[PDB]
RNA sequence: GCUCGCGAUGCUGAGGGCUCUGAUAGCUACG
RNA sequence: CGUAGCUAUCAGAGCCCCCCAGCAUCGCGAGC
């Protein structure tokens, strides 16, 4: 049942919470938002494990941005679980590719397609504890009131647009038709730097996968089945923001869709947490021994040093294990040399997943998406 | 970790707060401290790190300098390198700069205070730093928008602070000029003097320096603070900043290295004296020896075939030790100018290239022009350094500059050979108007 | 129904100042 | 063996200043 599945995500994502910060004791169990990927393999409770955990409400300090990959631009819990999953999914796949007797136990297979697919029945489901930024929380950031109003307005131009979260400023604040473009240049002499809003990144998810560029070289795209909230459900707000608002969105790649996952909220709805939000962001995936602590304003640990999610780490797990997987079965074999934006633009089907979806947003009045300044990917590991 | 060290040597110490300036978010505090004696000073966003580069300040002078971080903030040298230390010539430019934009201002009091890039141009005598003098002062940080570019030379195509400083050091250089050539008593008090070659030089020891409150946009911000290509870039009106071009206005940081190859006094100044360079770069925010050093001049080392004057200016690059802190928020849309002998401040609207009430500015290219004319007219056709018979269009005035044009086009080439892009000119019909 | 303007009451990431408390870290004083 | 005092840094609470540009609800005017 859907309500049971609900409720058993949200317990699953807080007891694996606690267990890495002594029962919540840990000083690094303050936090004002949590989130979690979980894994099912079949209807039964005890098929159903929790692939990554986070907290975190904060992004990048403009000036913080690293040319070289190694440093978090944001840390809201939920896009930071996403990042963990992704080093899960790099796991599996050198998990597949030791010998014929440990690939069993990986979720991938051989994809009769070209690549790798996962198994059947296989499903994974996303946990935030409260509705993601922008359009799915901005019209009613509270509790659902028990008598209804639902919007009175849902044909307001500002519903559906795409929004940011905005350098040191409050709000999550709709595309310009007038500003455009960001540039590295820019934000370091000041001009504050727009991250695009949680509501839309996962709304993106809902049509190019959870899987990102880089790993659909290797795998056929991977989405979320439910999208779970612990507080602040509003079922037409969150079916807007995830995928409704773009169902305009046409010509896409094979085996892209516009996903149409499980809305829903829990039973016991979480309770707002008092005090200043936390400065920083806790991540743990499936097969690492404790969280990482990251100060979500520098994208780096206390300590200054790279996380694990940073996206000079994930071109390292990628390149291992690009390193191990014959030219043959490869999902694209388009050659591209070894920095990190150019291998993204090897997976000539996402990006163009990519592009419907930027489209499908324009063409509906909702916005012109805002993207990083492009040096930001213009990095290599050599 | 500095004051700890001063109060842990001389632990009777206290620290006096000063002032504090501008508005809550573009706010610092000045903190001065008196230790064995003489009175140090140090500026900054918040009390702590104020007086933390007081305390640095102290420990510089009555011991020596800190943790070194890294080569980065350490200065780059010139060539025969006087008018004494970097880090102090440094630190006086940006202090003599900021104080003048006081004046002009009601000590910051006015609301053309209100700026993110703050330029300005000083001059000495050689020697003695004590002898300095701010030649010009600067704000802005946004170009003219395409809707109203002039075809008569009535509108400021750039309006970047550090593109402003050197339009208003022409204005000062007119001036000087003028002042030799209007009697025999006045030109001694003129920088200029007769050159052995034609025209007029510049008299020994006479230096500009260029301060710039942030790095220059382009190349030599691309970069990340807390941790290559040299290839030009053009601003984007429409926003902040700037795109590389493809295999419109040049980066700031462009035309600065085009000044350190054919000089900051333009084409129709050469006609009359013999290339400029200035001899510092300082930077109040956002220095870095290598990236500043290969935008300025390494980018280009590969030019080559300069005509005699010209060369390949390697200034002094430097930060300062109280530097600016980034503000986050909106670029101002104005942008103001102020050149010695002018009576207040000059502003600009850089979206219109006009100013306040739509009017031309001291700067556009017209106001120059007629400067440029009007000495023409006084100086001997023998003493020209470039004979030009009848100067009516803009555009062939400039033309007449022909060693300065070749000084340009090697700069293209110089760029186009290390794979750093083709430098975008604009439409040369804007050029062609006359004083008519 | 929506849009624009003016007003009102609220909602939702920065900077700065002054205090209360707690660990680390260095240096003093006293008995 | 203690306890006072003084600079530095990190974490939490309390107060005030300032900003940020969206969004809800309502009122008035106007348009589609
Ligand atoms: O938010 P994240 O989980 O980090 O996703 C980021 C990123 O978004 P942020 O810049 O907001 O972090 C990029 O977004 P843009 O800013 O460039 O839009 C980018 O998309 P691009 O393809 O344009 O780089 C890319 O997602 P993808 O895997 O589809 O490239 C990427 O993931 P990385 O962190 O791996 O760069
Ligand atoms: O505004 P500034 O940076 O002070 O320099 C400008 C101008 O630059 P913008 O057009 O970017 O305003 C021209 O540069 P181009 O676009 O044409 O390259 C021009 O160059 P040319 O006239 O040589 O094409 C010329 O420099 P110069 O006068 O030394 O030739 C000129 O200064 P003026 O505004 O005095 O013409
Ligand atoms: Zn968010
Ligand atoms: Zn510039």
């Amino acid at each position: 049942l859907p309500q049971v599945l609900a409720d058993a995500v949200s317990r699953l994502v807080l007891g694996k919470f606690g267990d890495l910060t002594d029962n919540f004791s840990s000083p690094h169990a303050r936090r004002k938002v949590l989130a979690g990927v979980v894994m099912t393999t079949g209807t039964d409770v005890k098929d159903a494990k929790v692939i990554s955990v986070s907290t975190g409400t904060k992004c990048i300090n403009g000036e913080y941005m690293s040319d070289r990959g190694l440093a978090l631009n944001d840390c809201h819990a939920e896009i930071i679980s996403r990042r963990s999953l992704l080093r899960f999914l790099y796991t599996q796949l050198e998990l597949y590719l030791n010998n014929k007797d440990d690939q069993k136990r990986s979720i991938f297979q051989k994809s009769e397609r070209g690549g790798f697919r996962l198994k059947e029945n296989v499903q994974f489901h996303l946990y935030i504890s409260t509705s993601p930024c922008g359009d799915a929380r901005i019209f009613s950031p509270h509790e659902p009131i028990l008598e209804e109003p639902a919007d009175r307005h849902p044909n307001r131009k500002a519903r559906g647009q795409l929004r940011t979260k905005i350098e040191s400023g409050q709000g999550t604040i709709p595309v310009r038709s007038n500003a455009s473009i960001q540039t590295w240049d820019g934000v370091l002499q000041g001009e504050r730097l727009l991250t695009m809003s949680c509501s839309d990144k996962i709304a993106r998810w809902n049509v190019v996968g959870i899987q990102g560029s880089l790993l659909s070289i290797f795998v056929e795209p991977i989405y979320f089945s439910s999208i779970i909230l612990g507080s602040l459900y509003h079922g037409d707000h969150l079916s807007r923001a995830m995928y409704q608002r773009i169902s305009n969105i046409e010509d896409l790649p094979p085996l892209y869709t516009l996903n149409k996952p499980l809305l829903s909220g829990i039973s016991n709805a979480e309770a707002r947490q008092p005090g200043k939000a936390p400065n920083f962001s806790v991540n743990w995936t499936v097969g690492d021994s404790a969280i990482e602590v990251i100060n979500a304003t520098t994208g780096k640990d206390e300590l200054g040093r790279a996380s694990r999610l940073c996206k000079h780490a994930l071109y390292c797990r990628w390149m291992r294990v690009h390193g191990k997987v014959p030219s043959h079965l490869l999902r694209s074999k388009i050659t591209k040399p070894n920095v990190y934006h150019e291998s993204k633009l090897a997976a000539k089907e996402y990006q163009a997943a990519k592009a419907r979806l930027f489209t499908a947003f324009i063409k509906a009045g909702l916005g012109a998406w805002v993207e990083k300044p492009t040096e930001q990917d213009q990095f290599s590991l050599t």
